[PDB]
């Protein structure tokens, strides 16, 4: 939970810096964004890499257990993601989730 909210504020600076601060980003799809949740969410329902083979978000909603009249959530969801973690778990998939570091050519 910290760790997220806390590199999610890191990136809150960073992408208003970007003119795409997260206040222009006002909803997961029935609640306000709550990012860390939808993170671990897709985490579990195989990362967006699984997400973007399969449309898996149906499944994050599932995850979610989100409102009995919103489809649309988790699937506009995508696009919220596409730029409020899809940029930062970068650092989690390129420095982090590797087997070894880039100073070596093996373990």
């Amino acid at each position: 939970r910290a760790d997220e909210q806390a590199f999610l504020v890191a990136l809150y600076k960073y992408m208003k810096e970007r003119k795409t601060p997260i206040e222009r980003i006002p909803y997961l799809g029935f609640k306000q964004i709550n990012l860390w949740t939808m993170f671990q969410a897709a985490q579990k329902l195989g990362g967006y890499e699984t997400i973007t083979a399969r449309r898996q978000w149906k499944h994050i909603y599932d995850e979610l257990g989100g409102n009995p009249g919103s489809t649309s959530a988790a699937t506009c969801t995508r696009r919220h993601y596409e730029r409020l973690i899809l940029p930062y778990e970068r650092f989690i998939k390129g420095e982090e989730d590797k087997p070894l570091p880039p100073i070596k050519p093996r373990k």
